[PDB]
């Protein structure tokens, strides 16, 4: 093997010793696994959403899935740049994730979105914590990247909350 | 008259004898007619859709109509390329169509979409039969084209199906 | 007069020598455009409000529609303002002035449900629409065909938004009691 | 009313309790009101600027007005995402703003720009303070957004300072 | 000669009898001539502008000339569409123009702009009279076009006015 | 049945009335597409891995090629998934499900050298390629020409990537012992 | 030599045995030779077309040439992917082609176009046969590609048929 | 006056002495006058072309006009850069031109095109002489520019030659 | 035959007598032939390149071939514009070429590139001689064009040189 | 002089007193000098890289040089905005830089990249330190900008590390 | 010789076999292009300086013009450098080398007013312009028509910037004592 899962060597290019790096690496790898389960669940919901608002939600979820994937890509890359090994296989991702994932049945849109919302909220809190860890290790590139992904993820989370709110243009008359 | 409605001459350029071509042309012309009535009814629905979801439907139906118009264009041009006369006038198109077309009143969006879905379905089934007919005549360009049209029509028909499905973000509480 | 601090005084209209529009003529258009500006900026700020706050099953579609309507209102305000200034007047500028010179009704600061908010917007659109039609006659009748043309270009976009809101509020939906 | 001006409910999506949220909300809402008076005053100046440098300044002010508006939009959105109500009507914005606003007369360009400069400087200082408040509440998405808007606003502020500086290509000979 | 300078045949396609058309054509042709001399003098000023503001003026005047050329093109094409002969040669255009044109010397930028403003003004006033003439002839396409030209010409003329106004960022201190 | 929590149960296939595809027919395609989906998502995740980790004298070129191959795999997965759903089935969704339903071989979590990694990728591509060809016959033979066409459009892109890897692994290079 | 002309190794990556691969390669290489003479002769007519329609023809033949080049490239790449050696040198291409090629003299546009039409017809019938061959060999990617090439070629061939048809706007009167 | 027609001051910035500069300026200004009559006459034929090829010609002449305008602009700017005064008014341009210009009547497309071809030929021979002149004066930027103008003009002139060649798709039969 | 291979008529439009033109045409036609064989061999190499660097070479050689094709197009069109007959058929192009062309076998990448470099070099040297020939004939458009082609050919030839140079990131350790 | 090298006046626009500013100014100016030596050395390497991977590295280095230049531009601008004078001349930049720069000889690619890597690592560490200095002075715009440049610079640094790693597709068999 | 650490030594010129340019010929162009490179990079760095520092009533227009002139200088430097390298020489690289090999005058580190700064820039442009004209003759006379063409393409852009500065410095303005 060139590198072993779980090892972190730091980077001589980035002047980050393996001590410091391993702390960011652990945080990032946890985040990577959560965000890729997120990705996969947003894709599920995007594939299956049906009903009166489905096209708008299909588009929003497809976008949300794209932003998770990009976040995952930046996490994994940064793990690798810091001398670590990002979690790669799908069973590894889901094993290492802490967030809850739906079973294989398809649920109605309100249920599915409320499940997503819970994943986002967990990722959001973790990411906040990890940006502080990064800044306190003086890894400002990591901290900045994490915040750049945070703000995207909060925006999608906030979208889902709004989708779920108790207002609508529909009236009992229109029914 | 440079050509007469109903005649088919084949094409020298495309090495398609008139016997061979006539058989494709009848299938393509029947598809054209149904596709243009589909285009006219999607346009109607696009113009008139109202209510809580109307803007997203207005956009979808606008797009679906453009996709129908393009399929119609490709069908008509292939008719012409194969030495036939594509059906051209609106009254001809409706008369040669086999699909049902709404009267001039405006129905609520569900009914309107359900009417569109049935047109798609007829078109989808016929196109499938016509791609086989084209392949068996060795007309692999026609088949290919038919299949590229089909996959866009099936995508739109399936979107309509989802819009009609029995799910929603709406709750009695939001009402 | 040569000693005033201000380069121009609110409410004055000087016409333009570049545009060959005398102050008399210009003042009449300026009075119309300034009133429209004010209503249009209050329109903008309320559409923003509704863009920011909209929630529920259609929110995202509405967020985007209202953010685009807000941008169109802003652009209409910009054109009106610039035309005031070109005609030698002073476009109403500060938010307090814009709101005070507006004749349309503004929501208080609370957030209402989406139907109520849209209906309030619809009312504002209606008012502006009627006034602009009057104002385009006024301009054509003064021979100020640029102002007229411009007012009409803004009118068609406002009418389009107004119409979209009327449709959003119509009594149809894909939703069924079964899906509930 | 769905929500009342002045209430802050936090967000369950963003895992931000109403305590924490209300502190960011107050800061952001103050900033929103200042930045929208800024917007409106930059539009004034853009509409009215005249003279030898007017086209360049018209363009710069129009841009500056666009960047303020975008900043306002991000502030207000974030207020709403955190469960607050962004200040919306124009008389509310101006009432809640702390910055000074010109009366309705049009002043010469040097005076107008110097007025703008003073608004920017106040917003800049406030924003610095608020980014620290955000980071100290662990609201890193807010802090990052505020800094992203800060850097835009400093750049326009710095532009105005340069416009006002005592150099020119003009000579008494050219006069 | 396929057509003779001065003749007007109307158009069958546009259902415009030659009496009706001739009246539009004379107004449009007189506008064309003035617009092309405007185009030539904006080009001149664009080529020669010098001094502290010259680059921004060079760009503005380049654009103003393109806007004039396009108005000229639309005028000339409408002449032709209505069965007339648009004035074509440079010596014809200048001879048929009513506006004043500088001699071949180069004047300072103020004088040059003031000369352009007077040309615009003449063009603006005539166009206004011509749009009414078009409307009253029922030629609503011509009127419409005239009004779309006018609003671009008025925008440029007003820009010139502002460049000439008595304000500046310049102070005696900066000198 | 009316009281199930789930709107659809994994493994069920309902066909589509919009697409005029009965459940019998649809189930056969759904079984093929679902198996392809799973292998394609494992393909994607391993290409990502290799994109992330590739090092050495050609890394940057490989990083970009593998990130683009990964995107193509993702898009193929998206189309397959969506087609499953359109045909009234339930696309395999969770990463654990995708990996469990995949027949292709996955690397363990260690990182290997670039030749080994590419060779492993090549194997996965080969498997998917063979299966897709079978699946396109299956669809054409069921008369589901949309599915067939789609499978072929995805096939040509996969084959292209597969081929690029075969070339990357060929025994030529500009490098000489002299340059070493 | 790394590979020998005529040899066909199949591909491990595409799971295509040399026996199956040789059969596609032989078809694809004949197509390639014909398509590349086609390309060179459309270039020629693109270079040389003169007369009353030339500019339009020059554009269409340039485009048709570029379509032929792109079909060639695909063909050649597919030969190579399948473990074969695409015909490469110009003398090889012309020797392996079955179509007729004009001598080096330049003919009038009608004759030149008729010549191309014949080349297109030959390629088109060959390609239909080859897409059956590929499909029957289970090589769907090759069949698909050939069909995508085919439709673009038939389109160009049909455009030539139309250029050559006995209609025109020109009248004896205009002459 | 800031500058006087006919005077040539050279440029300090370009290190071009007035003697050297005058010699380029005189060539460049003659070219400018010819190029601008050229422009006005292509506009004319663009406006007026009718008949069976008109739309294609209208487009090509519009483009050729715009190429001429761009060559003019370059020429004029170079005169000015070199301390000269580019000819500006339409009457000046036509007076300083050496080419022939049609009277105000409209001729048939062949005659009109033949007329333009003559203007192009004159400009083209003059420009070749001028690019030698510039080069021999060590003015390489002027020579380079003139050549870049030259190739675009020769291209257009050649396109006219082709439009006028004795070939066509039309046959007696189609008539 | 509308024209005969080998003849050169000059051009009236471009004021180039046939004596003058013939001399350019022979040089340009010889260049065309070599450029098209270069294009065919770059295409070959692009199709067949394999190994560690192959994708970046595949792209480079694809581009180099497009640059050759465009130079070929410009050469052939200039031949035609000057009243000559550009060499057109593949067997003619190879027969009129002076450069060496590989046989149909596939060689390793070094050998293949070295073969391309030698072709470039021949083309580069000839083009240099031809630009002088063009200038001395006063054909400054031809010269200019030749020089714009040359600088793109020299760029590609130099890229090949660098690919062949004796450096690498590869170490015996990485092996 | 308008300003003297080494003076820092702060900004009244940005509300940054000269105390605070001078601390950011010193840090930024040091960074500016390092990053511009970086720029210049990446350009060297980009100009000279040769061998089997040269085109890919040429492109990567050209990009890396562009990102350094942009970083330098943002640093220098921010120095000026804070009332300082950015180091401008090339001998000033290199004098003030602390990083090591190669002599004028060209070294092999591994050596050159390893030299670059060392510069990046020094800049990276310095930038981390300076972002903290900025945040601690409450200069959040500076801190954010520095981090935005940090993340770009780490990414290029990490690229170089990967280029230098001990893997390759090359085999002794391919040699 | 086989044991030198350096792959190429500054000041050497090897010509190119790809470009069929012998070392004798190449050395003459390389000497010209290297001197131009140096002046052009000092030009770039001073334009940057003036871009960064410009203040006053026209600053924004000047900032943008000088940032664009700086980019054009950089691109010209890039082409010259690359041509040196293609001809088998070693382009001057480090900032200290560039400044030392430059013949043009550089400002000290203080910041001057905009007229002074532009005038200094103008001088540098003038020098480069004259030298490039010589160098384009030199190249054409060596038969290196690529280098000549390239030098001329760079010349026209430099002349254009130089000319813009001359205009910026001309004695006209819209400003009047009345507006003061
Ligand atoms: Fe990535
Ligand atoms: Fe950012
Ligand atoms: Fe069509
Ligand atoms: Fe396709
Ligand atoms: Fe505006
Ligand atoms: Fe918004
Ligand atoms: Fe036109
Ligand atoms: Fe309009
Ligand atoms: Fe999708
Ligand atoms: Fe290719
Ligand atoms: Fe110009
Ligand atoms: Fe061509
Ligand atoms: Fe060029
Ligand atoms: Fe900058
Ligand atoms: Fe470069
Ligand atoms: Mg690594
Ligand atoms: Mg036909
Ligand atoms: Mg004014
Ligand atoms: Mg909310
Ligand atoms: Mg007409
Ligand atoms: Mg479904
Ligand atoms: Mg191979
Ligand atoms: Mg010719
Ligand atoms: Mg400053
Ligand atoms: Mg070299
Ligand atoms: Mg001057
Ligand atoms: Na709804
Ligand atoms: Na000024
Ligand atoms: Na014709
Ligand atoms: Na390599």
């Amino acid at each position: 093997a060139r590198a072993t899962a779980g090892e972190v060597e730091g980077s001589d290019a980035l002047r980050m010793d393996a001590d410091r790096a391993e702390q960011c690496v652990d945080a990032l790898n946890a985040d990577l696994a959560n965000v890729y389960v997120l990705y996969h669940q947003l894709k599920k919901h995007h594939w299956n959403v049906e009903g009166a608002e489905f096209r708008d939600l299909h588009l929003f979820l497809g976008e949300a899935a794209e932003t998770a994937e990009e976040v995952a890509d930046e996490l994994a890359e940064r793990v690798q740049a810091l001398g670590g090994v990002p979690h790669a296989s799908p069973e590894t991702l889901q094993a290492e994730a802490s967030v809850d994932v739906e079973d294989e049945d398809v649920y109605d849109i309100r249920t599915s979105l409320a499940n997503d919302m819970a994943i986002y909220g967990d990722i959001i809190e973790a990411t906040r914590e990890h940006t502080e860890l990064a800044e306190n290790l003086g890894d400002h590139a990591t901290a900045h990247m994490l915040r750049e992904g945070l703000i995207e993820l909060e925006d999608d989370a906030h979208h889902i909350e709004h989708y779920l709110e108790d207002d609508t243009l529909v009236t009992q008359g229109a029914l």
